[PDB]
């Protein structure tokens, strides 16, 4: 297919696994644009691990479907978290660029995620 | 009412509180007994509190209607959490006792997950 594919990246926070994880769970009760909808296709609080499927009539100009999976896992003890965070999309049609931005614009989310539930 | 009520203890674990309340939501994937079946009707992942709703063969001899409520709170700083436990009930007929069993063997379930996941 030239419109199915993932974009993928991992990166590091502060905060310990289980206390990040749940802090995005909780925060995905908020659709991540006006007219958006989250749904929940796959969980685990223990694995610390989720798919969701996010759509809207923004993000649906790009692509058909989008969905976003969660990792996250201790680094050590008390040395905070590997995070994997993963768009899997069907693009609108081939020339729809790959999600880079939306990507790093989830990585910056992330990264005020961890500030805010780290120093409250 | 002669057959509505509750029954709540209050008693604390080693785990730390994001850890030990994604392990018990997690948990209720199985069902309490083998007719039971779990119903989550609130659910916050941040202020660590769950209501569901409890059914089954057993459950329905004694209740016409069983929840239960946790909240679970830190103690301070990898110190542990509290742990608040609620039974929220009808009863079937006005002679059954209040869930003093059913709740001391909530309490003996929950410090069982508290060293499950605390070792490993």
């Amino acid at each position: 297919s030239t419109l199915k594919g993932a974009l993928s990246v991992k990166f590091d926070v502060k905060c310990p696994a289980d206390k990040f994880f749940s802090a995005f769970v909780e925060d995905t009760n908020r659709p991540f644009e006006k007219n958006g909808k989250t749904e929940i296709e796959a969980v685990d609080l223990v694995k610390k691990t989720m798919t969701i499927q996010m759509s809207g009539s923004e993000i649906q100009k790009y692509f058909k479907t989008l969905k976003g999976s969660i990792a996250v896992t201790p680094i050590g003890v008390g040395d905070g978290s590997h995070v994997v965070w993963t768009f899997h999309f069907e693009k609108v049609h081939k020339d729809i660029d790959d999600p880079h931005s939306i990507i790093d614009e989830s990585v910056k989310y992330f990264k005020k995620l961890d500030e805010a539930i780290l120093n409250f």
